[PDB]
């Protein structure tokens, strides 16, 4: 092959590297940002620490932390608008990540 | 063979020697114009080091400093006009010898 | 009569390609070049013609693309598929105008 | 043809070799050895770039590295292979300059 092959591959693998670089930063922040949400506005009960002795995953945690937040601060009038039910017990996603927007609108107007 | 014949064989034999170094020196002012073009213009990722590092030829590497030339300064619709259209990817020649006389008046009125 | 029939098309796309660079070239360049005129100094069709593209290529194509891409800077003899290339780049630059 | 295909290769590469020695000879040396100057006073291409690359061993290669690689104190019959060698240190000498 001619080396414009390369000058399209060596510059994708790059570009992948780079986008991986960066999806890891954003987990990083997303990380931060779940530790900050729970020590300001959840109880202690709900640390990171006793739900992995209590045996769940990461992932596990920040969907209940975010479930949490949002059955505390958004009400049932824009639950049931979003995720049309009140309550989100077996519910994370998408709709989590907009009604979790919302909780953070919420407090923010609340402060 | 008669005197004449030889007189015009050596003549000729000498012609085509000098055309040969000719040859040679402008091959000479090419490398040195697309080394100066990739120091001045390009990144430093496209690299003769790491280009022939990566195992392509010399003329690879020229078409692929030219290629990125063009596409950095002379227009979509220049290339689609010139090149009779928009890839570059199979446009190495004579048509890209003038794509890069392009380039280089396009980076002369720039200055 | 297919034959024909494809020379009378061919006839018909240079002599769209004749009205079009005419239309443009009365517009952009000047009244004195104009066919009648220019017949009537003596000259043929398609001197007009090119006449008027080497005109346009001197009004719109810089004169450093003429010596660079053509390789002279005199069009006055540099009629064929460069004088094509440099009617294109003409027709790029008055877009672009 | 890909004979001459190949032979042109060949061209390439030995005149990607002379641009190399010429272009880091004019700012290492002197103008005095330009190539202009040196087909002024009479000497063939070959013999110019052998005359460069020994005036480069000179340079940067040390005598002990010319008389005991090359065998000779003289570079000025040693062309050849011990000649690439000498060259080769010549730009190693250079590179770590």
């Amino acid at each position: 092959l001619s080396i414009n092959e390369r000058i399209t591959k060596e510059l994708a693998e790059v570009e992948e590297r780079e986008r991986i670089e960066k999806q890891l930063l954003l987990e990083a922040e997303r990380i931060n940002e779940i530790d900050t949400l729970a020590k300001a506005h959840l109880s202690n009960h709900f640390n990171k620490e006793v739900l992995l002795a209590k045996g769940y995953t990461l992932k596990d945690i920040m969907q209940a932390q975010r479930r949490e937040l949002v059955r505390k601060f958004v009400p049932i009038e824009q639950i049931k608008a979003i995720a049309k039910v009140s309550d989100i017990s077996h519910i994370d996603g998408e709709i989590l990540e907009q009604l979790v927007s919302l909780a953070k609108v919420n407090i923010k107007l609340r402060k």
